[PDB]
């Protein structure tokens, strides 16, 4: 068994699973639908990751809002500040994402872009976690994507973490 584990099988296997919690009116349903298959394909073009969507068994992802009671250490807080978030990697618990409540992602000319607040929350829903570089994805500092561009600081965590 390779060595002693902190009992959480931290995620790593091809094949995921993944099921919003509920979709964002702020954009077209069938929009955040597609910044959500873009964001997939976003991180799976730096490795053949195979993602999959389900509704009825559950999923190893689970994404959502943040509510304002939640429980976290930091409920509510509106304006830009916390945008979402994730916990570590693990079953059931390991995977899920919050997003904010009031405020406004659209894939059109919004600001957050439900692809752009995903992508970061699709790089910390598997392990990496930010590295100090401000240039790089998994930084303290949010860039929108004049351009989308990515970095191999990522392709490198998941490259080890993956292919
Ligand atoms: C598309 C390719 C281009 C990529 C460019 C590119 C580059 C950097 C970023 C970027 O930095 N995004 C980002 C940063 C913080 C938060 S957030 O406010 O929810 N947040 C941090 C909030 N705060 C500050 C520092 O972290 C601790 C406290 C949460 C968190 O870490 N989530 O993972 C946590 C609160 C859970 C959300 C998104 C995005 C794109
Ligand atoms: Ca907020
Ligand atoms: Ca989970
Ligand atoms: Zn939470
Ligand atoms: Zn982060």
């Amino acid at each position: 068994m390779y060595n002693f584990f902190p009992r959480k099988p931290k995620w790593d296997k091809n094949q995921i699973t993944y099921r919003i919690i509920g979709y964002t009116p702020d954009l077209d349903p069938e929009t955040v639908d597609d910044a959500f298959a873009r964001a997939f394909q976003v991180w799976s073009d730096v490795t053949p990751l195979r993602f999959s969507r389900i509704h009825d068994g559950e999923a190893d992802i689970m994404i959502n809002f943040g509510r304002w009671e939640h429980g976290d250490g930091y409920p509510f807080d509106g304006k830009d500040g916390l945008l979402a978030h994730a916990f570590a990697p693990g079953t059931g618990v390991g995977g899920d994402s919050h997003f904010d409540d009031d405020e406004l992602w659209t894939n059109t000319s919004a600001n957050y872009s439900l692809f752009l607040v995903a992508a970061h929350e699709f790089g910390h829903a598997m392990g990496l976690e930010h590295s100090q570089d401000p240039g790089a994805l998994m930084a303290p500092i949010y860039t929108y994507t004049k351009n989308f561009r990515l970095s191999q600081d990522d392709i490198k965590g998941i490259q080890e973490l993956y292919g």
